[PDB]
């Protein structure tokens, strides 16, 4: 439930995700593993990876990093209007690769720490303020849908 105001905000600062997708997806996934060993248990893909190094090393983590961030990017141009590309990813997040809302919120935290490592200082407080929201109306409405296969409650 943002405007267009934050939307632009959110437009915005994802222009320097955009700049670098792999980067930033390899690293947002690499401080989850890290700071949530348990999220990696998840990956018959990464669950190998035990140091952060070998995680860095990894291109099949960049890879995926990839995938993750060029969804999540698909889903904040729709601002809000969403529907159609959530569910897919809410029904197979949920009943195959059986994720908890709250590896939704790890990630989420994942996110807005990257945003600030690489870009101290051009990552405003209104800019934050924006991002926080959409990952919210993200993990929201994901929530919505995971009450519905009634997945954790
Ligand atoms: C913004 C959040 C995320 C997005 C947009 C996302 C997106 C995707 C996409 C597009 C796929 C492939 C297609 C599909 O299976 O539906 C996928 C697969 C998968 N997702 Fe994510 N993902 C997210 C976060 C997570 C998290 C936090 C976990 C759990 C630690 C997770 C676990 C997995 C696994 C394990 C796979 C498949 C692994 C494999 O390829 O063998 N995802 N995800």
């Amino acid at each position: 439930g943002l405007s267009d105001g934050e939307w632009q905000q959110v437009l915005n600062v994802w222009g320097k995700v955009e700049a670098d997708i792999a980067g930033h997806g390899q690293e947002v996934l690499i401080r989850l593993f890290t700071g949530h060993p348990e999220t990696l248990e998840k990956f018959d893909k990464f669950k190998h990876l035990k140091t952060e190094a070998e995680m860095k090393a990894s291109e099949d983590l960049k890879k995926y990093g990839t995938v993750v961030l060029t969804a999540l990017g698909g889903i904040l141009k729709k601002k809000g209007h969403h529907e159609a590309e959530l569910k897919p990813l809410a029904q197979s997040h949920a009943t195959k690769h059986k994720i908890p809302i709250k590896y939704l919120e790890f990630i989420s935290d994942a996110i807005i720490h990257v945003l600030h490592s690489k870009h101290p200082g051009d990552f405003g407080a209104d800019a934050q303020g924006a991002m926080t929201k959409a990952l919210e109306l993200f993990r929201n409405d994901i929530a919505a849908k995971y009450k519905e296969l009634g997945f954790q409650g």
